[PDB]
């Protein structure tokens, strides 16, 4: 058969140019992902895949606790950071398989969906609770045997995309031996907007210290850098008040990921719009584990205060959080989740998998990696969109109990 | 072939785009129902949005006896598609204008290829020269029979849209908002306000308050403002307030945002001016059609005599979010009418058909699909539209002429 | 070309047997219905169609008054009472036009189908009628008044039983004004009523007593219903006794029918204190169409301290059974034909045929015979094809008139 | 290939509509069920699934416990509540699977398919079961619960009407626990008990009162009950005062429901002493499936003093209207799947699928297009044909979970 549809649904065996109109002289390559997890003492956990991710972040496991929390873990990528030796990409397939593959000194289900958001959109992440994040009986799968196992495959989000810049580095030099410099993932960004105030009336009696606030906080998804921009106009009556800002990202596991100041002892002068602007580059190394929220933190002083001194303000403004890259289809959305509970704590849940890539060099590798426009197959692309328009029809699933996924491939060939 | 049938009949229901956008989507239809009414001057103007993306499909403007156009409202889909979907993508869509009260009139219509206040001329007559082609513009139609506007394409594997749909967020402000905007495709103006610009002035209690320029832009949804101008004096204790104001179509002052606050110049150093602004949908009552920059200079203990004077460079960029999202600012379809009884009703019906992706919430109990394969229809629609002047398919037309054409195509 | 699909897409040439498996002896008939409704100082007003209803009641209509409510004006029925004739029924198919005919263009019509009933819409203003439901042919907007609406029945199941009409029966009373009848049945909607789980109660008293509203609640009625139940009530105060009132609303928001269930129930200490409840509404009590049920108790102690507090906790639940309620057609669907800017004293005229299979009461049946009816072995297979293929069809259950007729025009030229 | 047929057979691949002559508008979904059951101490237990249930209602659980009573452990349901987002339902197909997948080789499963419904079982016993039916093709023995079995469930009549789901309907009052529904009433199931007919009761007064149990009666109920009628009582003995109540017995022998229905009702000497019955138990309330009836009564003499003769005579019936109860799958028929000797702490993993036509609530209906859901003339013919060959085909509706897997194969080819 057609080599894009044997890999599409087959990407172990391989990748092949997609069969669209974007025709980019490049080359085709595939990445392995191979991770041996460690499963906690609850015996639960989650793993959170990015299917449609255009580049070497495959997903993260977190661990669930017995406070009913999650616990980040680490992230899941390819086996080689394809930045380091590529500028573009678009991906052509995948597929994960997850199952148990150990027993400690002398056990467990999966529940899987395929959601079509972005991590921060799920409104359920429990085992349990996840069979409902999609009406489509072809994008979930329940209590899997953890031995038998999950196979997670990759289903487009729409075809005729853009190669994606990788976050790839360029060439810097600088007195910091800790500097970072990269062309990053673009085209295509998501604008989250935020109005943080509207005449907002702070009030609130002098203490040591200041007084803080948490102004809002809000549910955002960011794996790759962003930026955040705006301004906060502050108004007061009151003489002496000085204000602090921070911004704060959270990540699933609602740790802090990453601070940042906005405002450092900026005085407030009364009678007079005060000015409060957000410049923050958040870059993609210091993003350590998925960002899900953002939150505003103020903290009101006065320095010749007395207990029962009154500090007050009104506040209007709006933010503008720019995810780059954030809209392109696969980036952020959708998300597989793959749960597993009562698996024996200690036990190995192994991930396995194959990401298949249409990728132009970098400049140095380009010098000995030839690239073309790709095999031309006529039919192709009508027979992808027959094959996907009949998938209920022919059971194409996005989460497979892997032994059906089995059954399956050999039902192809 | 449902999807040409779509094209051309949107009111018979949606179909999937043939392109090469395969996203697992459902298939929906929203109707547009208003009863207008007709100003004093008995002259108006409905403003198109095409091949708008979601749930804005144009806006009525009245024209008064003054030469002016004043808002009257925002013309929408019968619900809101950003409460129930975060993703969009328009299939197709038609509406229809005629006159349906007596308590007499003509109708001028066209397409233009560009946004609202490129338009160089929007009066009842002007608007038959917006475009050359013969099939985008109707003359005098009777206001009885109405005209109908048809959206035809203006590029396909489009992306899907942001719908600019509220997300998950707690304030301690009731009034606090936030979303998620249509942003891919940004449109984006730079405007060089001034370039060693020098500004003098003798003092004057109160301030000198200066237009530093206008410029036409074009919004209907979120945009931000960033740049900085960069200020010289070599005169002590000036202060500048800067605002940035931006207009609709009618004049009005729809956004003002103060960008300096007696920002004190400081002699022989560069002064600088950032900005810093981010105008959420939510603010925007009406499209806007251009923006503003005033400062005002100003000198604290300073007598008559005193001379005022700084010199300033600097650019601006204005990010209409999504702006350049074939159909978000442009096309626009204009129905102008005039000669209509003061006090009757202008009706408007239409369907708008959507390719969409649930929300969260929705997505819960609704289904998504790859949508029918149908090996012709692109090729089908590219003859069509290719055979546009020699079939008559036109966006604008004579109600009585798009029926006739629905029996004739009914038929072949 | 087959009778039954001709009947139910084009219902004003007359009656059809349905092609399903309900073989009962029965006959044909066709039932008009005219009307020429005024409209009110505000130019605005709402008719209410029950388009798959298998009997006499085809509809109401409500005038839409300055202070923004409705004001029911009357019923609308067929021309004869069939329940006085027949005393089972099946409706084969329906249509209506509406339109005004007279002038004292003046308007637009929105219609939409709804796939509940009355009580269950969320927006009943003129345009929020657009979103009631989804479906593209289910929903007309902004179609001139002087051109009309076509309001189609299009099925809601095929082998549905035959339905008592709520015929008199054979009595004999004192009362000159007693009334009985046999009634539709078969299929009763059951709506459950937890009015109360261990609600606390506490007032000052009032003269004539505190008078609460312990709930109320959206449900939908056209014909008789019955209200059972209990509520149990414990108290500590001595001297307690309880008026409770049921009311059934109607969809103008007017009182239609008023139930005592409780008067002067006075209140023991440290006991369960029953309050049961055996309402039978009966069809002919029932002036418009019913939309909430509300319980008003009024609390009172003996003395007449007004202030004095009350006191007292209560559990129950309420069964309503609404009488062949559930039979698809007896209270879903519904089509809302609504307008407005019609000038004040217009006629909007209605007119339509309703189409039925009947058994005729015993003295009719004396000279009328039944059978079965012709045996039409592609009928219904036609039937669910021209259905599957709705869309593509465009067969719409509500139409501007105008374009209904070149339907019609286009399916007689095809057969 | 008939979609329904597929369906039906196989309901795991998805729904499809029902083609019989019940042509409403509706929409199709399909709803998984998943479950991890723990295993009590006696390493035995009873699951009860209604595989006809119109609605989200799939089965509840049961452990053995030593004394060899049942005790409730809990309901089985679908994924998410039908009932909150649609009114009207009909069951197209629906299939599920019950095997062991933990261990802290233990034990096995009988399942055997009954006509009628819970209280009318003769015998619940793990080997009783194996003689609920007759039919070779509704019951199966001693399957290991490592390979599990699967409950098919097959048709019980066609052309059956949609059913309200018991959605909740718009209402307010004063008590927040207010509760509002459109109940499941079409086809409802009566059962009448004539308690006395000139019954004699006599016995010697006691402080407190003496205490008789009338009648006791199996009945099913799951969803809303009412019951209703009198009872008449006649007496020569004054001052006599009765109470009673009727309690509904859940199948574990415990206590789900109790109504006060005469509480100090004082006898009259000479004349017919009516106690009605006026009872509505909601859905809400019944917390386990509801298999028996029965009625105490209470007769205290207030002024009584030790040796003081009591005494009545009683006649009358009550009716038990279990609303919708004799909609064909909403009581009857019941699946049932015993395991013994499973390891006490084991898991019994539950998976499977429901699949409905709906049509949706009011605010939903904005959303979700409804039709009449596609022609297919020979449909119907090939499920008849089918079922009538159903012992020469071997179709069952409970299996081996490797039988129905290799039946799947053989169909799919
Ligand atoms: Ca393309
Ligand atoms: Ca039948």
């Amino acid at each position: 058969i057609v080599p894009f549809i044997r890999s599409l649904l087959m990407p172990t065996t391989g990748p092949a140019s997609i069969p669209d109109d974007t025709l980019e002289k490049h080359t085709l390559r595939s990445e392995t992902s191979t991770y041996n997890l460690t499963v906690g003492d609850t015996g639960s956990g989650l793993i959170v895949f990015f299917p449609g991710f255009p580049g070497s972040i495959v997903g993260a496991h977190y661990t669930l606790q017995s406070n009913g929390n999650y616990k980040f873990d680490q992230m899941l990528l390819t086996a080689q950071n394809l930045p380091a030796s590529y500028n573009y990409c678009r991906l052509v397939s995948r597929s994960l398989t997850v199952r148990s593959s150990t027993l400690p000194g002398g056990n467990g289900t999966i529940n899987a969906v395929t959601f079509q958001g972005s991590l921060s959109e799920l409104t359920d992440v429990s085992y349990n609770g996840l069979m409902s994040a999609t009406a489509n009986i072809n994008d979930k799968i329940g209590n899997v045997l953890v031995g038998e196992g999950v196979t997670v495959l990759s289903l487009p989000t729409s075809y005729d995309l853009g190669y994606v810049r990788l976050g790839d580095p360029i060439p810097a030099i600088g007195l910091d031996p800790k500097m970072v410099a990269t062309c990053d993932s673009s085209d295509r960004p998501r604008v989250y907007t935020i109005t943080a105030a509207d005449d907002y009336q702070f009030s609130s009696q002098y203490q040591s210290g200041g007084v803080t606030i948490t102004l809002f906080s809000a549910n955002i998804d960011a794996i790759t850098s962003l930026s955040i921009g705006g301004e906060l106009v502050f108004h007061t009556s009151v003489h002496g008040l000085a204000l602090d800002a921070t911004i704060y990202l959270i990540g699933f596991d609602g740790t802090t990921v990453i601070t940042r100041a906005v405002a450092s002892d900026n005085g407030l002068t009364t009678g007079i719009d005060n000015l409060m602007p957000f410049n923050l580059v958040i870059p993609t190394n210091e993003i350590t584990q998925p960002i899900t929220s953002i939150k505003l933190e103020i903290v009101t002083s006065k320095s010749g205060g007395q207990a029962g001194d009154q500090m007050s303000w009104s506040a209007s403004g709006s933010l503008a959080v720019t995810i780059h890259g954030g809209n392109y289809p696969g980036a952020l959305r959708p998300v597989t989740l793959v749960a597993y509970e009562r698996v024996a704590t200690g036990s190995v849940v192994t991930v396995a998998g194959v990401s298949n890539f249409e990728l132009i060099p970098n400049p140095e590798l380009a010098k000995n990696l030839v690239t073309e426009y790709g095999r031309f197959d006529p039919g192709a692309m009508n027979y992808t969109k027959l094959i996907l328009s009949e998938r209920e029809r022919l059971g194409i699933k996005t989460v497979w109990p892997t032994r059906e996924y089995t059954d399956f491939r050999e039902y192809f060939m």
